């Protein structure tokens, strides 16, 4: 494509304080498993992908590598195998507005994630956030710009402050994968009703779209995703329109005295003087307490949530087995589904204790608040099948129990994937060599 | 008594722009009659005083002549007759250390409210907060030192800027009325542990301590009051000592040009300028806006979690009514006790929303997180009584159809509390009088 250089190392020696400081994202390696250290999310992920295979976010230059490990997307032996679509791509590599502008969205978004994988080989890069060889910021996704009209802010239309922040948020977002046939794996933002958690659930029930079905509870589940620019818009900061790159890109000096931008995108704190103490005055060790308090208190409501809505599966699981009608369960799977959309949005985001932790623990409030619901009406109806005693929890204090109790076979999935990753992806790699040696 | 003079115009002429800002607070003189907007609230306090009335704060200038008319004081016809302690003056008037210096802590807080009728009747004034006829502060009841002390902070090794939230600690605080023996009546601070919700609810377990036992669900209650230092002490401006007075006793400037302290204590937004505007750049609409928006949230929370209590009230009530024993229903009281003390300190400052909304929703999520509990255990023993549909709620739309649900004769009620304000207030006022012309 004319508009897309997907081959970051072109312009390095020309934007090289760019381009140095884009690459120590690299130096941000460890993984954290979030499924290890809160295994409750496998029992509220039954049934779905995520229930395999969830952790925190690294730097942006392992993006490609993390898609290709995860099990979610699994060991596809051919370009039309394996589980997931080409839409898992999109927000890992500047080969994707390369794609999309050779082939157009409805060619790029065909098929499944395993026939990109010799196409999608280049990490985030400069042509995501940037016009080819330019300083100048575009938006590289359509549907991003889809989105920005949505809610009545176009890139074409938006002040310097709010770019900053868009560019983050082609990939910063809730989204789902649409179904119609001529949309069919089409990233979409769920904006069009507004972006609050009461919004987007409204959006998602008028259109009765559902992620998948809760393998305990069959409820018709939603999944949220890194909501950045959803709760970001909820907070004091960007209610002042203080921007993602305000904070993780911002103006540092060279060792020669000249300021740029720093592209490591990463935390913050590493860069407070040039980030916290642009506008503030209080010491790092202040704003890191408090950070560190909000976090802690979004953190405890998040577990409170999430028990109830552990008990509130499984409580609907022995309804099922009890023999509940389903215009028995309708209206506690009405709950459970947005008792645990809430639960999820509040906390999808690694950043919500800092963006915006008021709404976060909003949220998590409205959660519990469904989920009491659910549980009660479930109390019930297990009673009026002849229950009148706590549903047992089975034992789920580890990740690898909870999977199990869930019948997962991980040991066969584990093994999968690493002879995929072993055989598969040199492959895709030798053919996007030979590729790119045209260019 | 030589330290404290409770008649506020004796150094009018001396302090002419504090005096004159001071009794400006009778311009704040609208009543809210908070049960009549939440008649959910009659229901919460069922059994208690609050169920009779409750208003919204307005101007110090009003304190004397609002405790004198709440029906929570009732219609005493003599110095040992009516329901409340001599402790109820405490917070109302500067008499209030004139009677502790010259009889003692135990002197004053001895006897019934009625008795205390002729002798405190100057409104909150300068000795509360200053030394006699100086601009000096302090601490004018020993139970508020005792406090401090409690929580490491005491008067006499504080800031400036910590003294200037303390001397408003004195009156807006947590409190209880002790019922230990030595100590009946007095009035303390629960902070020994200290000052968070969770803190107090584990202090106020420990002496097994309840203020009264609800009239539906016969739980232990706790009732909170207008915690403004503990839940100030948790919102971002506390945390950096930015004082209760800096926004509500800025610095202004009087018509001849001087500077002083504001005594009109009431809305930080009324002095924008020389409040807000002192340390922020954005416009008061926009700060109006936030606030506005943080109250809505609150709000929100607040009104799903006396939904969840309501019912768990009256859930309690119908076991007790189909033959729960005292060991099926423990468990339960115990969690409509902590959901109930977490909304009621939640909510119980009507300044939360702008001092820790932050916190204001992270206990409401905790409260509904412990009604849930108490209303999933309700529904499995009533299911073992029996019954396997919903508990009814009759109609408590009104503040007085939830009084009447409750069988409070609220007719009888104001009738006798017009009848002492028309005969014993004037008495009083003679009485005092009298005194205080030998002064
Ligand atoms: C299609 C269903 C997929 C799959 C399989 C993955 N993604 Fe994404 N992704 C996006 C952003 C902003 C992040 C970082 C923020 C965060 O994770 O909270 C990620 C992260 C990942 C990872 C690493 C972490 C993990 O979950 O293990 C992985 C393995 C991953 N993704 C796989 C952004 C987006 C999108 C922007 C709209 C889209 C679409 C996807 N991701 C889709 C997928
Ligand atoms: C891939 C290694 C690159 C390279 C070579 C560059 N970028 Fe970026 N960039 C981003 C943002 C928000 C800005 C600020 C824009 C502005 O203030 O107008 C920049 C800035 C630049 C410049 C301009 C000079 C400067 O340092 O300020 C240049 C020459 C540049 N970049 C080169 C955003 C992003 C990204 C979004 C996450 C990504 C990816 C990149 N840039 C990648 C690259
Ligand atoms: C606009 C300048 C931003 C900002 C402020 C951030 N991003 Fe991204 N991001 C994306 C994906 C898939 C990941 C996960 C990577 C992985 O786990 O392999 C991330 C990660 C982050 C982080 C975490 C960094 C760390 O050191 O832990 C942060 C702070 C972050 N992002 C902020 C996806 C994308 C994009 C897809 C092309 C785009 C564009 C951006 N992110 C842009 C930004
Ligand atoms: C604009 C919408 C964005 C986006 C997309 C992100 N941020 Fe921030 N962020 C800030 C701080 C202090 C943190 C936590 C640092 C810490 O944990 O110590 C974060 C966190 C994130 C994350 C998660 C990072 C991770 O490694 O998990 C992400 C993905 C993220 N942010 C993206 C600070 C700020 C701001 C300061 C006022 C601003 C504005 C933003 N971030 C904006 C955004
Ligand atoms: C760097 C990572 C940080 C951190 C840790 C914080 N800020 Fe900001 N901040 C800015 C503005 C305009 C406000 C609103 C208040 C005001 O009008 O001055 C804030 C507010 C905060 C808070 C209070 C809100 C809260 O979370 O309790 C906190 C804790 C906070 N900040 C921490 C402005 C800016 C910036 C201007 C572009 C920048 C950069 C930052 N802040 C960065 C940080
Ligand atoms: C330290 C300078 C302060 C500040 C900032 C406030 N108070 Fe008080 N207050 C007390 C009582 C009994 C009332 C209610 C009076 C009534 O309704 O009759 C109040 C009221 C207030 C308000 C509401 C003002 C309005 O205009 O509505 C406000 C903003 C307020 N207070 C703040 C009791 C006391 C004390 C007991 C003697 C003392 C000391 C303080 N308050 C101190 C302060
Ligand atoms: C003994 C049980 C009583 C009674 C009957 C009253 N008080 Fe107080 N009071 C205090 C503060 C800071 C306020 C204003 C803040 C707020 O109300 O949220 C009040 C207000 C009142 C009112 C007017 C409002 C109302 O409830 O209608 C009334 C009628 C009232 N009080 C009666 C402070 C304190 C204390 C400081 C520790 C103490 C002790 C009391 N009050 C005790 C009582
Ligand atoms: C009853 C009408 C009075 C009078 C005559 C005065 N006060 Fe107050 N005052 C309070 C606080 C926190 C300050 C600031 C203290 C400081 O910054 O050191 C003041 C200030 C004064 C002064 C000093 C001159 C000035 O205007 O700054 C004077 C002479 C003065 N006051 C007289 C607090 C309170 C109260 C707490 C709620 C109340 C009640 C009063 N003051 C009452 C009076
Ligand atoms: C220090 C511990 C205190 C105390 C005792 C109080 N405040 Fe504040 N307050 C602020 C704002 C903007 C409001 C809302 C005004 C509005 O409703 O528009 C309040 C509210 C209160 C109340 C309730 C007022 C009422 O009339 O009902 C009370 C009793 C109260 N405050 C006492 C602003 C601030 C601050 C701004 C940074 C500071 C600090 C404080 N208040 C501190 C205190
Ligand atoms: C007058 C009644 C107000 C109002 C409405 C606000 N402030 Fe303040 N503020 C101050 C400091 C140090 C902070 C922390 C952020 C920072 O470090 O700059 C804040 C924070 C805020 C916020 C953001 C937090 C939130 O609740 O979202 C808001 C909305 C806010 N303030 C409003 C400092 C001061 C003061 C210095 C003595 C004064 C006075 C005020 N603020 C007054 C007000
Ligand atoms: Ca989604
Ligand atoms: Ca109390």
């Amino acid at each position: 494509s004319d508009k897309t250089e997907p081959r970051n190392e072109v312009y390095k020696d020309k934007f090289k304080n760019q381009y140095n400081s884009w690459h120590d994202t690299a130096k941000s390696e460890e993984l954290v498993d979030a499924l290890e250290q809160d295994p409750n999310m496998v029992i509220l992920w039954a049934g779905y992908a995520f229930a395999k295979d969830y952790k925190a976010p690294r730097g942006h230059m392992y993006a490609v590598t993390d898609v290709r490990n995860t099990l979610r997307t699994g060991a596809p032996k051919n370009a039309e195998d394996g589980p997931l679509p080409m839409a898992c791509w999109s927000c890992k590599s500047p080969d994707v507005p390369r794609l999309i502008e050779e082939q157009g969205e409805d060619g790029y978004f065909k098929g499944k994630w395993a026939k990109g994988g010799p196409e999608v080989t280049n990490t985030i890069g400069c042509s995501d956030c940037h016009e080819k060889g330019s300083p100048k910021l575009r938006i590289s996704r359509p549907y991003v710009d889809r989105a920005l009209d949505a809610i009545g802010t176009p890139f074409s239309k938006a002040s310097k402050q709010d770019k900053e922040s868009m560019v983050c948020a082609q990939c910063h977002v809730e989204y789902y994968f649409e179904k119609k046939e001529d949309k069919k794996g089409f990233v979409k933002f769920p904006w069009d009703m507004g972006v609050t958690v009461d919004q987007m659930e409204v959006y998602y029930d008028g259109i009765e779209f559902s992620d998948w079905t809760h393998a305990l509870s069959k409820t018709p589940m939603l999944k949220a995703q890194h909501p950045e620019y959803e709760t970001w818009k909820m907070g004091i900061h960007g209610k002042n329109n203080v921007s993602c790159v305000d904070c993780h890109m911002p103006k540092v000096t060279s060792p020669e005295g000249k300021k740029f931008t720093d592209h490591k995108v990463g935390n913050p704190f590493d860069r407070f003087e040039e980030t916290c103490a642009t506008c503030h005055s209080q010491t790092k060790e202040f704003l890191v307490g408090v950070t560190n308090e909000r976090k802690a208190k979004v953190k405890e409501m998040k577990l409170k949530a999430e028990e109830q809505l552990v008990k509130a599966h499984f409580e609907a699981a022995k309804a099922w087995e009890l023999g509940a009608t389903e215009a028995e369960m309708k209206p506690i799977l009405t709950d459970i589904r947005h008792a645990q959309w809430r639960w999820d949005l509040a906390i999808a985001s690694h950043g919500v204790a800092a963006h915006a932790p008021e709404e976060a623990l909003r949220v998590l409030g409205t959660s519990v608040n469904k989920a009491a619901d659910a549980r009660v009406k479930l109390a019930q109806l297990l009673a009026k099948k002849g229950l009148t005693d706590p549903v047992a929890i089975p034992d789920i204090s580890t990740k690898a129990k909870a999977q199990a109790v869930l019948g997962m076979d991980m040991e066969k999935m584990n093994a999968e994937k690493e002879a995929f990753k072993k055989d598969m992806l040199p492959k895709w790699d030798a053919e996007a060599k030979k590729r790119e040696a045209t260019y």
